């Protein structure tokens, strides 16, 4: 039997030439040399392009391997119309051959890898758009879902439109930290709903840009040293070493005294802003003061500039 009004057959994508599509002669109620006597033929050479109608067997068969996505593309139903012509008397039957889709085509991305720059200060809940894959197959044989590589910081949300199209996007849950790791590498994978499933990948290399979120810190919180009375000027007391983990200018430092630092201390001690070398500039004396406290600070060359602090305790010795 056929569909009310028209004749219809089914054939599979990429099937080898010679495959039986359907017996036109029998289904059209003909037997014997009627076929040859009636000049049973396909309507045009476009019908005989993808098909052959034998005058002997009366069988409509595949004459050429048919790639459905080259004929219908993104069409759900692929009905290929052919015109079976018979003469004596002349009649025309319009037969429609549906090309059933095969899951022979794999999901693909435009680019094998993607590079994303994301600020360290990226707040949780931040959605970042991703490349969408393509699967020329139709139905469930096209892209079904996306999977992201297991990681600590990124989840995957896929917006599913009414039509069924998928849109993958990264959702940030745990705040990135460049000082921990600056590059996160994930693999976005697109999988179609066929069995067995076919896949495509896109290598997303997230780059964490530096934010000045770290103040400089000294190797020791408090430093207690000694300095003999009447120690000759030009003497190197010590060298300060503070370090900042941030990159570039955000990691470069400048050494200085505290704002509140006494003028007496400034007169006695000098401090190199670049190296962190604390020299004694003026002659110190025990009978003037017993103990000095130098508030040292190291400031970032970033915006805004941050600063760490260290207390240098100077015990002066007694002589006479
Ligand atoms: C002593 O200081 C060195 C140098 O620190 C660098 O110079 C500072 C002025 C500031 O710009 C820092 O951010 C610099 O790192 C420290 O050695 C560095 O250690 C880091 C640690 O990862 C390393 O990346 C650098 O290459 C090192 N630089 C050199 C020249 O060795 C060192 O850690 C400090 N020591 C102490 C005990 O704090
Ligand atoms: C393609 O291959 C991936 C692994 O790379 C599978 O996870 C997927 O189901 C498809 O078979
Ligand atoms: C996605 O990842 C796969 C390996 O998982 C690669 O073969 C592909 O080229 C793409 O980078
Ligand atoms: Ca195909
Ligand atoms: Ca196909
Ligand atoms: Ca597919
Ligand atoms: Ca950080
Ligand atoms: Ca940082
Ligand atoms: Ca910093
Ligand atoms: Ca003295």
């Amino acid at each position: 039997g056929w569909v009310s009004g028209q004749l219809r057959y089914s054939v599979v994508e990429e099937s080898e030439p010679g495959t039986l599509v359907g017996n036109v002669a029998q289904d059209l109620g003909l037997k014997g040399t009627d076929l040859l006597s009636r000049r049973l033929r396909l309507g045009s050479e476009e019908n005989g392009r993808y098909f052959s109608l034998s005058l002997v067997s009366g069988a409509l068969a595949v004459s050429q391997k048919i790639d459905r996505e080259s004929l219908c593309g993104a069409s759900t139903s692929c009905l290929l119309p052919v015109q079976v012509v018979t003469e004596h008397p002349l009649e025309l039957t319009r037969v429609e051959v549906e090309i059933l889709d095969l899951n022979d085509n794999s999901p693909s991305f435009a680019t094998p890898d993607r590079e994303m720059r994301i600020s360290e200060s990226a707040a949780p809940g931040a959605r970042f758009p991703l490349d969408s894959a393509q699967d020329p197959d139709v139905g469930t044989n096209t892209v079904s879902f996306y999977t992201l590589s297991p990681n600590s910081h990124f989840s995957l949300h896929v917006k599913t439109l009414k039509d069924g199209k998928l849109f993958p996007e990264l959702v940030l849950e745990q705040q990135l930290d460049r000082e921990t790791q600056a590059r996160h590498q994930l693999v976005l994978t697109a999988v179609d709903g066929g069995t067995p499933a076919r896949s495509g990948t896109s290598l997303i290399s997230v780059i964490v840009l530096d934010v000045n979120d770290n103040a400089p810190t000294f190797q020791s919180s408090v430093l207690r040293v000694g300095l003999p009375e009447n120690t000759p000027p030009g003497t190197l007391l010590l060298r300060l070493n503070a370090t900042d983990p941030d990159e570039g200018t955000n990691g470069q430092l400048d050494y200085s005294f505290g704002d509140h630092t006494s003028e007496t201390v400034k007169n006695l001690f000098g401090l190199d802003p670049s190296s962190g070398a604390i020299h004694v500039l003026g002659p110190v004396d025990f009978e003037e003061s017993n103990f000095y406290e130098i508030h040292a600070r190291a400031r970032d060359q970033g915006q805004p500039a941050m600063e760490g602090h260290c207390v240098i305790q100077v015990d002066v010795g007694d002589a006479n």
